């Protein structure tokens, strides 16, 4: 099956010029936690704002163009990108707006993050049919000395 995973702040902004404003250490984690040992797919845009392989993962990038680096997979296509993946149970797609969009549709399982902060962005994670998914896992955490922000995980199952 294939899993979307995001951190989303206020009104489902991710990005501002292609970074992440905010640092939630402990989101990060939840998000290795998450991911590790499994394939990652991301577009081109979100391997540049991260800017290294992650390691442990599996990483595809999405492009229409050749790739330029061989320490990762790259392929062009939505169907490539999930054949890369080969027989694995489940493939995390990491983002961003434009690859989130186009996998939302097929996706079985949301890893979401809601961030209790209002940031002015220019990417937002798509819109989802609330009757869709049902909620399965929530945990609610205060903000404290490493992580600024409040933070819920939460994890959906499409119904
Ligand atoms: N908060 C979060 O959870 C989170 C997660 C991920 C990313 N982000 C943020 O999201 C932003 C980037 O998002 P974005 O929407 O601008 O870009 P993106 O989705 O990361 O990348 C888009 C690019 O991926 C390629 N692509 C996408 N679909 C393709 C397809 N079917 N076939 C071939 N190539 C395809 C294209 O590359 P080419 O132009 O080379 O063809 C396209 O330009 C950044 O701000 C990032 O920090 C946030
Ligand atoms: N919940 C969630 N939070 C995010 O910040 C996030 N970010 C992306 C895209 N951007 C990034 C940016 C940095 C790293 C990163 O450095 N990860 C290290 C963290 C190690 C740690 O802090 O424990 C990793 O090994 O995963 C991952 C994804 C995709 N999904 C997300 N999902
Ligand atoms: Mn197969």
């Amino acid at each position: 099956m294939i899993s979307l995973i995001a951190a989303l702040a206020v009104d489902r902004v991710i990005g501002m010029e292609n970074a992440m404003p905010w640092n939630l250490p402990a989101d990060l984690a939840w998000f290795k936690r998450n991911t590790l040992n499994k394939p990652v797919i991301m577009g081109r845009h979100t391997w540049e704002s991260i800017g290294r392989p992650l390691p442990g993962r599996k990483n595809i990038i999405l492009s229409s163009q050749p790739g330029t680096d061989d320490r990762v997979t790259w392929v062009k296509s939505v169907d490539e990108a999930i054949a890369a993946c080969g027989d694995v149970p489940e493939i995390m797609v990491i983002g961003g707006g434009r690859v989130y969009e186009q996998f939302l549709p097929k996706a079985q399982k949301l890893y979401l993050t809601h961030i209790d902060a209002e940031v002015e962005g220019d990417t937002h994670f798509p819109d989802y049919e609330p009757d869709d998914w049902e909620s399965v896992f929530s945990e609610f955490h205060d903000a404290d000395a490493q992580n600024s922000h409040s933070y819920c995980f939460e994890i959906l199952e499409r119904r």
